[PDB]
């Protein structure tokens, strides 16, 4: 089994005011979490990072915020992040964060049906409760 | 179902240089592209042009440049250029070309905040890879 339950992929701008908070709430709920090496800055490879993550984590969360999209990733990689596993199981769970639907439609990635979380419809506690349900 | 994958809305001044280069690159990558009857001139109806393009194409591209801005389109003419589909995605993909953000805001505030493709941040090839991804995925 992998040494990490979840890794949180995020743009560097979201580390201070959200990711750090989501991680702390998760760790207190019982999940083993790592994210320090998953802050994406301009220049980084998105796929390479995701691979290092699933490489030793059971699941992954990608913070889909405006800063994440502004990093201008390849639409192929982006559209890929959310393809479901041939096992039915979902390994990469997206969390939409402070974005406008109209504002990000040119890059909105093709994902599963009602597979994403949204901090606009749920608080960190609610989402962590759900994620824990998913980790067990 | 649609006989075309992509139509490219653009100001006539950009046909010669940019749009053509882009059209070639896109077709070379496997996209079915039309744009000859999509050059725009002051007065023309961006409105109807978009309807037409969307009536036979899967997606549309609009080149946002100074030339397209200097056409003075009324607000009611820009409105269709934003339409979104159930997927939350738009069938009209904008591409900023040699324009500043302040310049964009001057033309259309809403447009200046909509994330788009930018030839200032990606080569035409990179943009074409993204477009092919969008056509397929």
């Amino acid at each position: 089994a992998p040494p990490h339950d979840i890794f949180i992929s995020h743009a560097w701008e979201d580390k201070a005011d959200f990711v750090e908070a989501l991680a702390h709430t998760l760790r207190a709920a019982g999940a083993e979490v790592w994210y320090d090496d998953f802050s994406l800055r301009p220049g980084d490879s998105l796929r390479r990072s995701i691979d290092k993550g699933l490489g030793s984590s059971r699941f992954g969360i990608v913070v889909l915020s405006t800063h994440f999209f502004k990093k201008e990733w390849p639409q192929k990689e982006l559209d890929g992040l959310f393809q479901l596993e041939s096992s039915g199981r979902s390994r990469i769970l997206p969390i939409w964060h402070k974005v406008s639907k109209d504002e990000v439609a040119s890059f909105s990635p093709t994902m599963a049906d009602k597979l994403a979380f949204n901090t606009s419809t749920k608080s960190v506690d609610e989402i962590v409760a759900d994620l824990m349900a998913i980790i067990r």
